[PDB]
Formats: structure tokens, C-alpha cells, sequence
DNA sequence: AGGTAAAACGT
DNA sequence: AACGGTATTACCT
């Protein structure tokens, strides 16, 4: 548990028990709702590639960003959170100061060689995030409320996992371009799972 | 009014 | 290649 900003912390390790059974369950996901790279409202696809999981999705589409209880591209609902990523959410939640999370949601990204997530704050309730790295390491960036406030980096490896909320809820954050790499359990990539309540 | 796109090129 | 401009507006509710 180290002391990431106020509301923040990084659990190194976390869930490195727990990773072969969420990646499983990662496959079992993206085999009813596929990963894709989504297209932002400008025009630009995502070099990360994304399903979710739980009730609610984050998904793009023309009008902006939203939170929705149906896959667009399968016109079904998200599959459900896997227990094992409920479980690991509570108690990482948990182990970080935030017993009470509940999440209805979880953003699952993939991240290929050269994928990045440029600099951007959690929008759309006042509850923390759970973030789960799992496989090649990549450079996490936190910042501040503004854009410009200055940037911690972190490599976040295998099993990290990293919680912010309270004071740190909004602040901006990303991920650089990602190394090419081998892990044993991932092949050549990066998984992430965040957790979120997106609905009341 | 106030929130959101940019979760995306030049130096 | 780390930093910051852009939304310094347009378009919604
Ligand atoms: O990949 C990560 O560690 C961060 C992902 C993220 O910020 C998001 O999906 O909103
Ligand atoms: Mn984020």
C-alpha cells in the first residue's frame, strides 16, 4: 500500500494470485462481448481495445461518452461481472481505504505494442476507481484536477493495482504507448480491468 | 449557465 | 520525447 495522492494508493502485486483465474475469466467475457477499438466522437479510433463487463459499460459514440447497460456492437447486454473480478475489486477496494465500493461496471482494455491511453479524468456519484494490470508492464501516468498539474509515472507491472477516489477522484490520468514484451500468461499484451459505480 | 468533447499534433 | 495546445468553441440541456 503505497501513497499514491490523497484518496490514491497503488497495492503492488495485489492481484498477481488472483490473475490466471481473471484472465480466464477475460476470455470467457470477450467471447460474448468482443473486444473492439472504439471510435471517439472526433472521428479517431482508439489504438486501445475495450469490452466491459457488470451492468454498465463505457462505450463512445457520436454525441460523446457513455455509460450503457447494452453492447452497441452485439445489441445485447454486457456479460456479467465475473465473480472472481467482484471479488478481487472488494477486496483491493477494500485493503485501500474503500470498504464500502460497490462497482455495477467494468471497463476491460486491451493494450497491444505501441497502444496508449492519452492523458483524461474518470467522468459520470462520488466513488472510488480500481484499476488491475495484468500482463506486460506500462507506464501509468496521475496527475492533478488540471491537465497541466504535474505528472507522477509509474510502471504498473503484473498484478498491480492501483485505487483512487475521495480527493484523487477526478484527477487526470493515462497510460504511454506500451513496450513490446513477452508475458507468460498474456502472450504480448496488457490487460487492464477498472471497476467503477456508474449507476445509482 | 454549465458540462462535454480531446480516453484525440507541434515543439 | 516530455510537455502542452486545442475546446481561446460548438452544441447540448
Ligand atoms: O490501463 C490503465 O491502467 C488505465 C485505464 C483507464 O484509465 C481507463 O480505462 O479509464
Ligand atoms: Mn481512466
Amino acid at each position: 500500500q503505497e501513497p499514491l495522492a490523497a484518496g490514491a494508493v497503488i497495492l503492488r502485486r495485489f492481484a498477481f494470485n488472483a490473475a490466471e483465474q481473471l484472465i480466464r475469466d477475460i476470455n470467457d467475457v470477450a467471447s460474448q462481448s468482443p473486444f473492439r477499438q472504439m471510435v471517439t466522437p472526433g472521428g479517431y479510433t482508439m489504438s486501445v481495445a475495450m469490452t466491459n463487463c457488470g451492468h454498465l459499460g463505457w462505450t463512445t459514440h457520436r454525441q460523446g461518452y457513455l455509460y450503457s447497460p447494452i453492447d452497441p456492437q452485439t445489441n445485447k447486454p454486457w456479460p456479467a461481472m465475473p465473480q472472481s473480478f467482484h471479488n478481487l475489486c472488494q477486496r483491493a477496494a477494500t485493503a485501500a481505504g474503500y470498504p464500502d465500493f460497490q462497482p455495477d461496471a467494468c471497463l476491460i482494455n486491451r493494450y497491444a505494442p505501441g497502444a496508449k491511453l492519452c492523458l483524461h479524468q474518470d467522468k459520470i456519484l462520488r466513488a472510488p476507481i480500481v484499476s488491475v494490470s495484468l500482463g506486460l508492464p506500462a507506464i501509468f501516468q496521475f496527475g492533478g484536477l488540471k491537465r497541466n498539474d504535474p505528472l507522477k509515472r509509474l510502471l504498473l507491472e503484473h498484478g498491480d493495482v492501483v485505487v483512487w477516489g475521495g480527493e484523487s477522484r477526478l484527477f487526470y490520468h493515462g497510460i504511454q504507448p506500451l513496450k513490446a514484451g513477452f508475458h507468460p500468461l498474456t502472450i504480448d499484451c496488457r490487460y487492464n480491468l477498472t471497476f467503477r459505480q456508474a449507476g445509482k
